[PDB]
């Protein structure tokens, strides 16, 4: 119903109260809360005196943590090489206008860009590639003969395969990571357009660099330092020259310069914990106006009023990136570290550029002279986001209805970035870590001061819930300051953590383990299960033979010959829940291979799939709770449902179903002797059969053959250069606290008082370390059958937050590469 907005200055009050004026939205009242800076409203946020407010991205990190606690909410999405079905999502966009006369994209039936668009209310056309980009020149006007359009979609990865070493794509027509040479034994890695990165090129035989994820994103900023053409100084002699900078806590004004300074070996400054970056900063320039500042000399050179000098407010008409344009115009500085969206054609006659190499350039060069690529700033509330919806709802109607939100006769850059076309809002999931990005995030978290040191003689096990924290606190007592625990509330949370510094080695089942392999994070050890063979445990290096992986299976009946694999389309199917790996994911993606038509909801009969929707095919047939007619628990997640699970399916193939996609095992967990006493008490496994790919059908003791696919096993990972570290230490707690370890009568480590499968599965023999073969790491891992029959061998074939986190962003000018 109301929604508070912090503005930091008397511009920003103004420009806020023009729009609680002007921009009307229904059911949402705006309201302007004036402090005097941007920690002030910050800390109004914090206090909840504001509800959101516009950061840059560099003050981010520092707003995620005390005394602030904010994350971002609203972001400005860019464009990317990834972007599916874009011409409906943009068309969606503009028809959702409250206005007249504007651009709609127009869409052909398939939902592509039309080669020609145009716009209806001037008449104007032009021609454009499939990501939507204008071919440059095809602008006609009405009354002039059209650019004929040509369809220009064909993307570089599937040409290059064409005409012809042969390169991999994805789904999509992307370049993949990972290139793999076939005529001669070659790995590499490439960009997000196909050129190789060097550095990674790796004869056979040797184990391939991990290739890192890369999107081809455009309209990237940069961080530059202006100076005037009349001075004569390059980049090496700033010392003792007067600076202007947008403001201490920018990326634009102060963190890039700190990092280019210190790996120039410019900046004399020892470290974060001996010295505060202010000071090495004070000692380096003479006079500065450094918005924000706590070092006097620092803010000399700063135009505010009494009461208002030095602030990180427009109140400082020194402050922002036009500020310090302003700043180096009145000849208060020799060089102003700004924004690239501070740059103009009118400012090319007395301004140019400095570069970190010693020289000069014009400032349209400025892709190729800057101090590194600036992410979009971020709306950001408070952490418990109590009122995300409402300043979603407010910005989104606001937009909608075509508000001055991105502009202002008041002053530039208020309240927003002034070069803001449109805010969306991000996942819940987003935190600091996941808008800066790895990399950005360690970068921030080096810089404040708050970067771990590592310990080689020490991991730090990463828990999912208190029953794992308590056993871990018992295993942390009992180690000897070799185990530490941190807490997290799932797995995913392990993997920001370690990826974050603050762990360092989790187990994680293989439905995590893509992403976790998609960070670059290595399988450190790896559960072994074979219950009837301790010789890989009792030595290492014994070659095992059967990792007591689990081996999905189509379970038939004898009773029952018409079943095979060639003919299963209509048939009554069970599953052991939706999400489950031989349950749901190993059968239904294999189905989705053969048949292209790809849709299971129609594909079977009445399956009975737990999870699925209660009114399609994959809920019939469920019996829920058979003495409970007071609840309606049909296709239930869990064990209200009674063909839920590796029994539940059983049980369902047992009395409705013809095939069941389970596990190996329960056929002799539910027949033979070791049987229940309902439904499986006269049950025999030689009553039943497995179904092979080619069509055939086999016992069910054949299962190492005759099998959908194999599991690979639960992962214990880590960071890479902890991989040595991680090892060892698993090793001098396994023969202390193993099966058969020295002090197996103080601490058994797959067993627990504090309750069953904590940190390890309790039915685990040991954990045996990982072989690396020089190969792929997603193939190493899951095995090839895996990978190519879930991700397809892909790198693409999965995406979140995470994966995003990730990513390299390849910044270019435009997506008309191809
Ligand atoms: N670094 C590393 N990696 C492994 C390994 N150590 C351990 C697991 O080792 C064990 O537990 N012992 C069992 C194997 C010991 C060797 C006995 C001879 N077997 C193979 O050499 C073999 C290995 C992997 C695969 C695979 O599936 O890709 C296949 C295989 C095929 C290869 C090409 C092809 O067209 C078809 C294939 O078809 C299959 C069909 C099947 O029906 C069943 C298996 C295959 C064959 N843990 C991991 N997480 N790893 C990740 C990947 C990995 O497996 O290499």
């Amino acid at each position: 119903k109301q929604v508070r907005w912090c503005a930091i200055s008397d511009l920003e009050q103004k420009k806020c109260n023009d729009l609680v004026g002007s921009c009307n939205v229904p059911d949402i009242t705006l309201v302007c809360v004036l402090r005097s800076s941007t920690e002030d409203c910050m800390t109004a946020i914090k206090d909840g005196q504001a509800d959101a407010m516009f950061l840059d991205s560099g003050e981010v990190y520092e707003a995620s943590k005390d005394p602030y606690n904010l994350k971002p909410i609203i972001a400005e999405p860019y464009s990317s090489n990834r972007d599916l079905q874009k011409c409906l999502k943009e068309r969606q966009q503009a028809l959702a206008k409250k206005m007249i006369g504007h651009y709609i994209p127009q869409c052909d039936e398939k939902g592509n860009y039309q080669p020609q668009q145009c716009h209806g209310s001037t008449g104007h056309c032009w021609c454009v590639n499939a990501m939507g980009e204008k071919i440059s020149g095809t602008n006609t006007p009405p009354g002039q003969t059209r650019a004929t359009c040509e369809r220009h979609e064909l993307p570089k990865c599937l040409k290059e395969r064409q005409v012809a070493f042969v390169p991999q794509c994805d789904e999509k027509g992307n370049y993949e990571p990972q290139q793999f040479h076939g005529s001669t034994g070659y790995s590499w890695c490439v960009n997000a357009i196909g050129e190789e990165i060097a550095g990674t090129k790796t004869p056979p035989g040797k184990i391939p660099a991990t290739c890192q994820k890369h999107d081809l994103v455009t309209t990237c900023h940069y961080a530059v330092a202006m100076v005037k053409k009349s001075s004569a100084f390059q980049f090496n002699q700033l010392k003792g020259k007067r600076s202007c900078h947008s403001g201490v806590s920018k990326t634009d004004g102060w963190k890039a310069l700190v990092t280019v300074l210190v790996e120039k070996k410019l900046l004399s400054w020892d470290g974060p914990a001996k010295e505060s970056i202010q000071r090495a900063m004070s000692k380096f320039f003479s006079v500065s106006c450094i918005p924000g500042a706590t070092q006097t000399n620092l803010c000399k050179q700063c135009k505010g009023e009494e009461g208002k000098n030095c602030k990180n407010s427009h109140d400082e008409p020194y402050y922002g990136n036009y500020g310090a344009f302003r700043c180096l115009k009145e000849d208060m500085g020799d060089v102003a570290f700004l924004r690239s969206t501070a740059l103009s054609d009118e400012h090319s006659e007395v301004y140019e550029l400095l570069c970190p190499d010693n020289t000069r350039k014009p400032l349209n060069k400025y892709k190729e002279c800057n101090l590194g690529t600036v992410p979009a700033g971020t709306v950001v509330t408070r952490k418990i986001s109590d009122k995300t919806e409402d300043i979603n709802n407010f910005l989104m109607e606001a937009q909608k209805r075509q508000c001055k939100l991105f502009s202002s006769a008041h002053g530039k850059d208020l309240m927003f970035d002034d070069s803001t076309l449109q805010l969306a809002l991000l996942s819940s999931e987003v935190d600091a870590f996941l808008y800066l990005g790895v990399k950005l995030f360690h970068a921030m978290k080096a810089l404040t001061g708050d970067a771990h040191l590592p310990s080689k003689n020490k991991v730090r096990w990463c828990t999912i819930n208190k029953l794992e924290k308590m056993k871990c606190d018992d295993w942390s007592a009992v180690s000897g300051g070799a185990i530490a625990c941190t807490e997290a509330s799932c797995p995913k949370g392990c993997v920001k953590q370690i990826l974050k510094g603050e762990a360092d080695a989790v187990k994680l089942e293989v439905q995590y383990m893509y992403e976790a392999l998609m960070c670059g994070l290595l399988p450190a050890v790896e559960e072994y299960h074979n219950k009837d063979d301790f010789g890989p445990c009792k030595t290492p290096g014994s070659p095992y033979t059967d990792f007591g992986t689990l081996r999905a299976v189509a379970l038939v009946k004898k009773s029952n010959k018409d079943i095979n694999w060639n003919n299963i389309k209509g048939k009554k199917s069970c599953h052991t829940g939706v999400g489950d790996i031989a349950g749901w994911v190993i059968p239904v993606s294999l189905i989705r291979r053969q048949n292209d038509n790809s849709d299971i909801d129609s594909f079977f009969g009445e399956s009975c799939a737990p999870g699925s929707d209660t009114k399609s095919n994959l809920c019939k047939l469920c019996i829920g709770d058979p003495k409970n007619s007071a609840a309606n628990t049909k296709c239930s997640l869990s064990d209200k449902e009674a063909y839920y699970g590796n029994q539940g399916a059983f049980r369902c193939l047992v009395e409705k179903g013809d095939v069941a996609f389970v596990p190996h095992t329960v056929v002799f967990e539910n027949t033979d002797g070791k049987n229940p006493a309902v439904w499986a008490k006269n049950l025999k496994s030689e009553d039943f059969e497995l179904l092979c790919l080619d069509g055939s059908r086999a016992p069910v003791s054949n299962y190492k053959s005759c099998k959908l696919s194999g599991i690979p096993p639960p992962a214990i990972v880590t960071r890479e250069e902890s991989i040595s570290d991680v090892v060892r230490i698993v090793a001098n707690q396994q023969s202390l606290y193993g099966r058969k370890g020295f002090e197996k009568d103080m601490f058994q480590l797959f067993s627990s008082n504090k309750g069953n499968n904590l940190l390890f599965n309790d039915n685990t023999q040991c954990l045996i370390t990982f072989d690396r073969q020089p190969k792929d790491i997603m193939e190493d891992y899951f095995g090839k059958p895996y990978y190519t029959t879930v991700y397809g061998a892909s790198r693409s074939a999965m995406s979140s937050e995470l994966i995003s986190a990730c990513t390299i962003k390849h910044c270019s000018n435009s997506l008309e590469v191809l």
